[PDB]
């Protein structure tokens, strides 16, 4: 008969939006800086810290019943005391891989008791990947994209190999310009890279183009206006955690990208 009450700490943002498909949101007490979806329901909850800098007292301080997060989430130290504190923890991996929307959500579905519900969610997950593949196989003439990491002028970084968002570039049906300058991970952008990676589309975060002064101040960059994306201004600017979280809307962020380059792959050069 009896039944308990659910109290979950989330540790990563990707996790918070998996447990509110799932439709457990309203069992989840704390939250890391990460969890921005859905926004209106996670400004509402505490906050533990940023995933990576995560505080045990903001976590343990919410008598979690259960804390849950990806291998994103730390410190080792923060974790260790949360097993010292004897609080049931599990995290689950998060490879750049398009499996891994699939293995978070099953993940989460077990640890919450609700593996149908995860089947559910999965098998919708993977076919929204699946039509998003299928309309970037239209792409005959793929474009050349470039993925800048920007925090003000200060700080400007391309993702080469090994990156989540490579691997949504490759799946849209783009061609990731960063290889062409070497790059693997993220490194620095540079009157080289600009020449060797010479894109068809600027893809940037929401937040990463307000911080250059939208549109107008990312072209003030040297070397960007005059890029064949500069040129037609072919900027896309997504959501961070849509882009990047691999997550339950990954279906949904990759047809975004798959339009887009279609059009890039038919408008942008001659
Ligand atoms: C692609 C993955 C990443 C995403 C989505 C991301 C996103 C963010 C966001 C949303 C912020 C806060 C807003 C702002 O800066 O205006 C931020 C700040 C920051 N990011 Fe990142 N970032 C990423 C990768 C990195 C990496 C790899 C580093 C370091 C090697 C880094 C270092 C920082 C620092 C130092 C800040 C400023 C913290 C503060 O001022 O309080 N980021 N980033
Ligand atoms: C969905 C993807 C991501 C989102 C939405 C995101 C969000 C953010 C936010 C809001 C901050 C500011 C936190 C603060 O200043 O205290 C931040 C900082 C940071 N992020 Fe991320 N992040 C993402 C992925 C990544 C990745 C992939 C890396 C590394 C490979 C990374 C490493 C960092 C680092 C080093 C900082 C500076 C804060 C610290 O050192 O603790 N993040 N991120
Ligand atoms: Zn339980
Ligand atoms: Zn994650
Ligand atoms: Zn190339
Ligand atoms: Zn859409």
């Amino acid at each position: 008969g009896p039944l308990g009450s659910e109290r979950i700490v989330s540790l990563n943002g990707d996790i918070t939006e998996i447990i509110f498909a799932l439709g457990m949101g309203e069992y989840v007490v704390g939250v890391d800086s990460s969890a921005t979806y859905p926004p209106e329901r996670t400004k509402m909850l505490p906050n533990i810290g940023y995933q990576r800098r995560l505080s045990a007292e903001g976590i343990l301080s919410l008598n979690p019943t259960l804390v849950i997060g990806d291998e994103a989430a730390g410190p080792p130290e923060t974790l260790a005391q949360i097993r010292a504190a004897g609080v049931p923890l599990a995290i689950t991996a998060d490879p750049p891989s398009l499996d891994a929307p699939q293995q978070k959500i099953r993940f989460v579905a077990q640890a919450l008791g609700i593996p149908q519900r995860g089947e559910r969610l999965a098998a919708q997950v993977e076919a929204e990947i699946a039509a998003a593949r299928d309309l970037a196989r239209r792409i005959t003439n793929p474009p050349h994209v470039l993925f800048l990491y920007l925090r003000g002028t200060d700080v400007q970084q391309v993702a080469g190999r090994n990156t989540a968002v490579d691997v949504m570039i490759a799946a849209a049906g783009g061609i990731n310009a960063a290889a062409d300058a070497g790059i693997v991970e993220f490194k620095p952008l540079s009157p080289e890279v600009v020449i060797a990676a010479q894109p068809d589309v600027l893809l940037v975060l929401d937040k990463g183009l307000e911080s250059v002064g939208g549109v107008d101040g990312l072209l003030k960059i040297p070397g960007l206006a005059d890029t064949p994306a500069g040129r037609q201004r072919r900027i896309i600017a997504l959501d961070d955690l849509y882009l990047l979280g691999m997550g339950p809307r990954t279906g949904q962020a990759l047809t975004d990208l798959t339009i887009a380059f279609y059009d890039a792959a038919q408008g942008s050069r001659p």
